[PDB]
């Protein structure tokens, strides 16, 4: 259960000191990276998110006026162009605060949720990198919800329950959720903090979620939730957050007509599910031991005949699984079916279908597991149709 | 007028601002069409059997100075420091390509090896010179780099061709211009390699029956290019694709296969964009259709509506159904009049404005506009999915007649 042993035995990226903690993708991991955003697009559209692109570099001068500057310039990465300097993005929040900017905003835009699979840079010491975990360069599975005051129980509710839907479909059922609350230096009125922590409290509440404190923790424009998954090794992974922000959007001139058309700056939620998806992609691998569900495996399907006399009805199958849209390979190679699904099984395929004469002559495929397990032989069509069900549920639980 | 810069802030696609020069915000409906155009070339990638892979962002200076990209495009490089070392903001994916090529043993059978990816490029380009999506300092590259034998270097020319007008004939452009650069004075190579070089390229574009202009002299020192110039409704000229024979960067770069006789051999790698610059290309198409998209790239396909608060329920029903069916579909069930509703999003450019009356409703049937106003009556709901259906999966450039 080692990412890095299992990346190379698999060949799903690699890593290199010409570009210390920043990943190599290779095309088996690009897969699995592609699917595993994919996934996040279809809960951005069943949770009302707009998804954005923001650019890689900004202005130093926009980066001082977020006050990140005089605090996190050490592990910024800067570049000039004719006498000005760029900051490499380390968060998305400042460049969807300059999209929000564009147009006149109403109440009737709030919530605005935006995401972004969000390409950050940070200028972590290089000899505490470690693989996928411990990197230069993330993808955030990031959003910012611009809201009113009293949207914030209903949006941070939605967060919560976005957080439990997108750890429960990857086996995570068991969460440590932490409430950090008001530090000794921090904005705003202790009024403020008093409805900011019991909005997170209630939103907690609202999904029968229990919860303890980390006093005095919070950040100095606002409270946060911290959602702490298990893996099947019991280890704790902090990946989830949801932080509210009363300073970014007024420090980056953020405003809203309000309904009594008064002139109003936005709350901003700050909020990632999985957090890194390089780190997610990591704790995936040890969590699976390289057996990724099916809808997450690089290659789905092996079909693979005994000898030269299938070779045809593999060929029809094969493109009867690519037009199902299923990921499959063809091994036609002139070797033993035990060499075939040896070689297959080591590199983690979910499903070998064995084509004998007996197969051939019903029209049926024998199923094959990783797990070793023979399911007999079925019909073409129902096994599709089973394959495609389990590829769209997005189960855990190959077929029985 | 069909400015792509009028258009993107008409449509809600992108904005570009001063704190970041030549480097687009995509907003919503912008990256759609930026992801569908994705999709797109993931398809012909597939097709024409290509990997995808990623590369870091930014790589050593060490590593740009043995390319020798760092004597001659410095100044049009982006750097930054980490302990007291330097790193070179990626213009280019090439060299990041080979480094994925070199982890593992590579064989003669192996090759060729067609690596894709949606790279990410920045240049140092001065701030005076840039324009819209045109000319920008950060964009993203539909390349590829190819690793094959000198035997197969016809083949895959060949191959390349046929993609690059498959891909050019979806957005309805049939005026190519191509140009075949051939050996400069300063070369690497014999003779006899340069001579089989141009051939490959000269043959491969003879035999697709691609009528070309030599640009005697003017190829690279590593090798010869074919460049493809496109012209928009207005013949304006747009050199997107190219191919070039690079003889020298794996060399550079320690790139090596096991031969058919268990020898080392340096592959010969093949360059290729298509579209070139993605953003450029969305800016190109969005002049081309003045923000008419065809339907596989609108933003918002189809809006449904009601004629009155009666046919709401069958509104909403319909959407799900068209949502189910792929289809990017909105209800607007605002208290507005019909006529009001529809001058919306004619002017949001939504190809399909399907209209829900008691007649409808009854029948199980939708009435359907499309944005150039021609009224195509009330027709079964079924008939109607299936027909778009169709209309975006063959990334139809034409609407239902
Ligand atoms: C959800 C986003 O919209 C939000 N902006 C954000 O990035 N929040 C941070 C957690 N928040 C913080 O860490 C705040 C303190 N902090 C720390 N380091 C910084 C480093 C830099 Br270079 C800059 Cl500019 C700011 C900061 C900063 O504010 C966050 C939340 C969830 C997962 C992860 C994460 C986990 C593992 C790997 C990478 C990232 C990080
Ligand atoms: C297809 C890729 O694999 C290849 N690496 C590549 O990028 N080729 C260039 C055309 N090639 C050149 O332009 C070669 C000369 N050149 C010029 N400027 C550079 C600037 C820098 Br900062 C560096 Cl490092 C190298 C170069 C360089 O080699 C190319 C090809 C097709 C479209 C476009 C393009 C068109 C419009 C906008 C942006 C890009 C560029
Ligand atoms: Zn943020
Ligand atoms: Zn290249």
């Amino acid at each position: 259960r080692d990412h890095r042993k299992i990346g190379k035995q698999l060949d799903l990226y690699h890593m290199q000191e010409e570009a210390p903690g920043m990943v190599f993708w290779h095309n088996d991991g690009w897969t699995i990276f592609r699917e595993l955003e994919v996934f996040v697009r279809s809960k951005l559209k069943e949770y009302q998110y707009q998804e954005v692109k923001g650019p890689f570099m900004m202005d130093r001068v926009l980066w001082e006026k977020t006050g990140h500057w005089d605090n996190y310039k050490d592990a910024m990465f800067t570049t000039s162009s004719e006498n000005r300097e760029y900051c490499i993005k380390p968060m998305n929040c400042p460049g969807h605060v300059q999209i929000f900017n564009q147009g006149l905003k109403s109440y009737r835009d709030l919530p605005l949720r935006m995401a972004e699979f969000g390409s950050c840079h940070r200028n972590e010491p290089s000899g505490a990198l470690h693989g996928l975990m411990r990197v230069r360069g993330f993808t955030q599975d990031d959003a910012h919800i611009f809201c009113t005051e009293e949207q914030i129980r209903d949006e941070v509710n939605a967060c919560i329950r976005m957080v439990y839907d997108m750890y429960s479909t990857f086996g995570f059922e068991k969460i440590v959720v932490k409430l950090s609350t008001r530090p000794d230096k921090r904005i705003g009125s202790d009024e403020m903090w008093d409805r900011a922590e019991a909005d997170l409290a209630v939103a907690l509440e609202e999904n029968n979620i229990p919860f303890e404190y980390q006093l005095g923790e919070g950040a100095f424009y606002g409270p946060k939730i911290e959602f702490t998954l298990y893996d099947c090794l019991d280890r704790a992974w902090q990946c989830g957050t949801v932080q509210l922000d009363f300073s970014l959007p007024s420090r980056l001139s953020a405003s809203y007509v309000g309904e009594d058309n008064e002139r109003k700056v936005p709350v901003m939620i700050h909020r990632a599910i999985l957090g890194s998806m390089e780190r997610f992609i990591g704790i995936l691998t040890e969590e699976f031991a390289g057996f990724f569900p099916t809808w997450l495996a690089p290659v789905q399907v092996v079909v693979m005949n005994i000898t030269d006399s299938q070779s045809e009805y593999v060929n029809e199958l094969t493109q009867k699984l690519q037009n199902a849209g299923i990921r499959v390979k063809a091994d036609l190679r002139n070797e033993k079916i035990g060499f075939k699904i040896r070689e297959h099984t080591l590199r983690r395929v979910p499903y070998m279908l064995v084509c004998g004469d007996k197969e051939v002559e019903a029209g049926k495929v024998a199923v094959r597991t990783r797990r070793g397990k023979d399911l007999g032989s079925l019909d073409v069509n129902d096994v599709i149709e089973k394959l495609q069900q389990e590829i769209r549920s997005r189960s855990l639980q190959q077929l029985e």
